[PDB]
């Protein structure tokens, strides 16, 4: 998961 990427949360930029």
């Amino acid at each position: 998961l990427f949360l930029f």
